[PDB]
Formats: C-alpha cells, structure tokens, sequence
C-alpha cells in the first residue's frame, strides 16, 4: 500500500518543499520517466538527469531528510499532470525504477517486448547484470494504466534496479551527494544507455 492514491492527494497532504517535479522537453521520440526520484528510489534521480542530456525527461523526487517512501505513488496511480502531459506528447517511455536488493540486478520489462529484449542484451554484452522479465511476471510493467504506457504509442521499457545495482554508482549514496560522486560504473551503464537509446528508436 501507498500512503497516497494520487497526486492531488500527495499535494494536498505534504508541503511543497518537501517533493519535486522536474521536466525537460526536447521534442526527442524517447521520454525518459523517474517517478520514484530523489530518496524515493535512490539514484533514479542521477540516472534520468544523466540521460537528459540527450533526451526529454519527467522527474518526481522526493526531497525529504527522512520518510519519502510516502511520496511513493504506484505507476498505475501516478498521475501528476505534467507526467500525463509529457508521456503523451512523446512516442516511446522509459521508466526507470529502483527495488530492494542487495545483490546487483536489473530487471526489464515493460510493454515493447522487442526492445526491452534487445536492452537485456545488450547489457549482458556489456556486462552488467540485467533479465528480462515476460508478461506474466508481477509488477511487469504492461497495465494501460500504468504512467509509462499513457504514450503515442503504449510501448515502454520498465527498468529496475537493485539497491546493490544502484550503489555501485555514486562515491556516497545520499540525497546530498549522489550528484556530484557519481563513479566510473555510472558513466559505463549511462554509455551502455546512450548507445541502445540512440540506434534502438531511429
Ligand atoms: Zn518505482
């Protein structure tokens, strides 16, 4: 369970400093979505920033010093309106996650079958530790009401990241610091990104 059923909910529960909402419009085909930011889903934040550099991105972190998993709202409940204006305007979603593990993983999954395959690949080759999840895996990321499916399109690629996945990132895992300690290992899987990004959706 969440503590909120929706975004107004959130809002009209929690003092605005205490979350944000961060976008970059570029007209890319390709969003890249991090709904569970700042201490939410550790990393997520730095990953998504890192990757709109060179595509569009919708952020929503949670920015308190301590209690931000009640900032948690489910992809199928999230629905802030600047998250429905931003994945419907662009053709492709990917939705990037954290989850509780402390070995390193990635799990794959989301709606674009052929490219979420293609991501698991390609990260294999490269070395990191990914698995491509099917359809009938929980959580797989395919509901119509899920955020990262309300596109042109309704392809996605859901990632999910390992607690272990997400620390092996940053010099010092924190809301602080993250930012400005991330490590080789990050700029390795951000360049893994960029790659499949920019030959996957030509
Ligand atoms: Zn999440």
């Amino acid at each position: 369970e969440d503590v909120y059923q929706n975004f107004e909910e959130l809002k009209n529960n929690e003092d605005p400093s205490d979350y944000g909402v961060v976008t970059k419009e570029t007209g890319s085909p390709v969003l890249v979505l991090a709904i569970h930011g700042g201490g939410i889903e550790g990393g997520t934040s730095e990953v998504a920033r890192e990757l709109s550099k060179e595509y569009s991105m919708y952020l929503f972190e949670g920015l308190k010093s301590a209690g931000n998993s009640v900032l948690h709202i489910t992809s199928t409940h999230f629905d802030e309106p600047r998250a429905l204006k931003m994945t419907g305007n662009h053709e492709y979603v990917i939705s990037l996650h954290g989850y509780a593990e402390e070995d390193q993983q990635i799990e794959v999954g989301g709606t674009d079958r052929v490219r979420a395959a293609d991501l698991v690949e390609k990260l294999q080759h490269a070395g990191f530790p990914a698995v491509l999840l099917n359809m009938d895996h929980p959580h797989a990321g395919v509901s119509p009401n899920n955020i990262a499916n309300k596109s042109k399109t309704g392809l996605s690629i859901q990632i999910e990241m390992s607690t272990g996945f997400r620390k092996s990132l940053f010099g010092i895992f924190s809301l602080k610091s993250r930012a400005v300690t991330q490590n080789e290992r990050f700029y390795e899987f951000t360049e893994v990104m960029f790659r499949f990004l920019k030959n996957s959706y030509l």
